[PDB]
């Protein structure tokens, strides 16, 4: 019926929490739309992502603020997320652990059957 | 217990209708606290905003989006308002009527007494224009 915060933690964790580039897809497949899913992995096909695939590594969901408009299943949220940042792919030595990072999203859902399904997504900006 | 969406449509209609600057001051004033009401009232006091005194009028919220942190009562909410805006002021003659507004903003509230209220106000941007490009640094 209504959109539950224990829904969009789901999904944050799912997003967020991944060993490297794409390693998380077939966590979040479940939780998104077709149309959802086919866009972020084009998302993560564009350079600036490719790019530190194997470099930017070990991404876990730190903290997160989830902003739920019941009326119309958009919500925002603001994270956290901690990853190391490798200098040699597969080699922890030199590598910067914990480093964090903070991002805010705007996701609409949709319900498809019995589950409700992240069917877009787009950048925010909370701070000033 | 929980703070609700009828908590935050009546600030929001305190904050947003009004038939002039500091008009509403008693109508938003006890929704906030001591300190936020201060503040809102230096806001209203900054020439930026003294300028439009009395060539914006009748003003009144539309469209809302309300999002509700209830872990943190914190909300944003995602507003439309309509006013006129003269040319002359103090005087409708020539003013332009139901001129459409947006505005987005964060909400702090804090529970004092059985009553949450208003804290701390900070805009924020939530449109598709302002945003990155996506093959970009963050």
């Amino acid at each position: 019926e209504e959109l539950t915060t224990s829904t969009v933690k789901k999904f944050l964790i799912a997003y967020y929490t991944k060993k490297d580039l794409g390693e998380n897809r077939n966590r979040y497949e479940p939780l998104v739309t077709s149309a959802m899913y086919n866009e972020l992995v084009n998302v993560e096909k564009q350079p600036v992502n490719q790019a530190y695939k194997g470099y930017v590594v070990n991404q876990v969901l730190d903290t997160y603020k989830i902003y739920i408009d019941t009326e119309n299943n958009e919500v925002i949220v603001d994270v956290t997320y901690k990853n190391t940042q490798r200098t040699k792919r597969n080699n922890d030595e030199g590598a910067l652990k914990n480093q964090s990072n903070q991002e805010a999203l705007k996701l609409t859902f949709v319900k498809q059957g019995a589950n409700f399904l992240v069917d877009k997504m787009a950048p925010v900006t909370l701070t000033n």
